[PDB]
């Protein structure tokens, strides 16, 4: 937790049509996309490791996500 | 989309328990983070309009983050 940093994630938020943003809106997305990030990589660890690497791919991002 | 940084994703990904990150899931997830942030800020920006506000704040996001 607490590993994005809140600048781009107001851009995110104006990028999708809002005209003036609260710096508490861009710390309440932050968190909920870093839960989110954080749910779908363990499951991607998870993944890698029953495929017998030691490194996370892209491939496990991708089947992590499908499973949310 | 293309708004968050590289760099803290790959720490999403250790501090969720990897070993190793390719520099192609750093991407991956950047992608999935950054489509889900739309999401739920296209819905905070309605839930401002319906309440009479230019201004985006944390209880649009709360609440838009339910409609998930
Ligand atoms: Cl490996
Ligand atoms: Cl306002």
């Amino acid at each position: 937790m607490g590993e994005l940093p809140i600048a781009p994630i107001g851009r995110i938020i104006k990028n999708a049509g809002a005209e003036r943003v609260s710096d508490d809106a861009r710390i309440a997305l932050a968190k909920v996309l870093e839960e989110m990030g954080e749910e779908i990589a363990s499951e991607a660890v998870k993944l890698a490791k029953h495929a017998g690497r030691k490194t996370i791919k892209a491939e496990d991002i991708e089947l992590a996500r499908k499973m949310f």
